[PDB]
């Protein structure tokens, strides 16, 4: 998880909403086993996902190119591919850079110096 | 019929003047039902629910005045009394 991604419990919170049917290990997901741990669904009503009855391969999360996937096990095919962006909110992370350089500062007045 | 305590217990008896609002199939030998998760009232049809689509609706407020409230419970912003604000 790097800083410049947004926060561990907004992406499983995301994780959750993208998935209608509740999550039984839900809360067993932590910041360093998500990738391994595969996701328990109890399907009650169809999966949000490939709309079938069940699927013999539970789901498992994957990390790549700063963002958070979902996929099937086994047989990946057979179930469709999501993905879910976690970098953060890019303006901020560049606003925050370039204060930090000390560039700008105030005049204690009212104006800005540059 | 339905209140805060049994909307997620009651079936839901419909009239299929007109074929199902969601799934545009006839009728349904199983009635539908709700279910609350992740805020959210989820609508789906008993028995086999692959004959018939799945819902949702979203159930939070207004998320920024839930934040405006939330920071004014705080007290750290008050009127001057002269037309102006102090933080």
């Amino acid at each position: 998880w790097e800083p410049g991604f947004i926060s561990f419990e907004d992406a499983i919170k995301r994780v959750s909403k993208i998935f209608i049917n509740s999550i039984i290990n839900f809360n067993d997901l932590d910041e360093n086993n998500f990738t391994t741990v595969p996701l328990v669904i109890d399907y009650v009503t169809p999966c949000a996902l490939c709309k079938k009855r069940s699927h013999k391969h539970p789901h498992q999360l994957s990390l790549e190119n700063g963002a958070i996937r979902i996929y099937k096990t086994g047989n990946p095919h057979s179930c469709k591919v999501k993905i879910v962006p976690l970098d953060g909110n890019k303006l901020f992370n560049i606003a925050q850079r370039i204060l930090d350089t000390n560039s700008v500062l105030l005049t204690e007045r009212g104006d800005h110096i540059v």
